[PDB]
């Protein structure tokens, strides 16, 4: 069937992963999808673009693989760096040009930027009274 149920991925491959940057005054998540390549940088084409006036366009790339052990499917993420702004991962330097990047991990790029990485498989925030509105229709209520 060509036809399917629920809302199709259009330009996003599949949700696996988020970034959360941390920020003096608020946050932001960005969902990381399984394109094997993660781009980071200014121009829009990159995977996850930053919110820097000079964040470099190439800054950093990071490999994200999906595959099925046992039966359960674990992700990894792979640190490269390619450019001259200044990438800081686990609050240190990188040295090599394959770093191996886990859940609650932290990376900055370009000395200001700081999002920590974490898996999305399920995520549970089941609360009781969300602070955001959410309505379905449209001009009402």
């Amino acid at each position: 069937k060509r036809q399917q149920r629920s809302n199709k991925p259009s330009s996003e491959y599949t949700c696996l992963g988020h970034l959360v940057n941390l920020i003096p005054g608020k946050e932001q998540k960005v969902e990381i999808t399984n394109r094997n390549v993660t781009t980071i940088g200014r121009s829009r084409s990159c995977d996850v673009i930053l919110s820097e006036p000079d964040i470099s366009t190439f800054h950093a790339e990071f490999h994200l693989l999906q595959m099925d052990v046992d039966n359960f499917q674990r992700n990894l993420i792979n640190v490269i760096d390619k450019s001259r702004n200044g990438t800081f991962i686990n609050g240190n330097r990188l040295v090599k040009k394959d770093y191996i990047l886990k859940n609650g991990d932290r990376i900055v790029f370009g000395k200001s930027c700081s999002f920590l990485f974490k898996y999305a498989s399920s995520s549970s925030t089941d609360i009781e009274n969300d602070d955001e509105k959410v309505s379905s229709e449209s001009r009402s209520y």
